[PDB]
């Protein structure tokens, strides 16, 4: 059972801008997704302060970066609060309509695409480097779901029968053929050191056979 949805027009506009604008500084996608993971980890940490059972679905709070050159994917995994089905459908838990409005206005007041995270829609910077994005998520309180979009104005949601996550979110970036530098260990390390050096959770870069 796969449900197909239309993006809100403003989000489709955001995605088209990200995909079609000439903008060389694509590496910021990774900063933005790691920032989103950190925010999600902060949320489940805060809930656990008053209700330890919130971590029954997993104690460890971390971020894993998993490159796979055979599949041409970069996966960002976190054990944060996750997303419900409703959150996924509602623009992956963002206020993306108002955020896009503000970001558009800013690109007119001088801003550039690297500022996207200040408008709460940093997730969509994934489409700087990905032709398709899959988001697998599990929130306490809902089942595990898979969201997917290749852009083009629609996304799908389905129950995920894949490998169970206990809690959190996995963003699978199906990289564009000319963006495979983001699978290289030395490039990923460089970007994490440059942009994510004060993230308060362990970031583990997996290596490949």
């Amino acid at each position: 059972e796969v449900e197909t949805f239309a993006f809100q027009a403003e989000i489709a506009q955001l995605m088209s801008l990200i995909i079609n604008t000439f903008y060389s500084n694509k590496e910021i996608f990774l900063r933005e997704l790691i920032s989103n993971s950190s925010d999600a980890l902060d949320k489940i940490r805060y809930e656990s302060l008053t209700d330890p059972s919130k971590l029954d679905s997993g104690k460890e709070l971390h971020i894993n970066l998993i490159p796979n050159k055979q599949d041409r994917t970069l996966t960002i995994v976190d054990t944060g609060i996750g997303m419900t089905k409703a959150d996924l459908i509602n623009n992956l838990g963002t206020i993306a309509k108002s955020g896009t409005k503000a970001f558009m206005e800013a690109l007119q007041a001088g801003a550039d695409i690297s500022m996207i995270g200040q408008f709460g829609v940093g997730f969509y910077s994934a489409y700087l480097v990905a032709e398709k994005v899959t988001v697998i998520t599990k929130h306490n309180d809902d089942e595990q779901y898979a969201w997917e979009s290749s852009a083009g104005g629609s996304f799908t949601v389905r129950t995920d029968t894949g490998e169970p996550m206990g809690r959190g979110t996995k963003v699978i970036l199906h990289l564009k053929e000319d963006q495979t530098e983001y699978l290289e260990e030395r490039r990923i390390k460089e970007i994490v050191k440059k942009h994510s050096q004060f993230i308060g959770y362990p970031i583990t870069l997996f290596v490949e056979k």
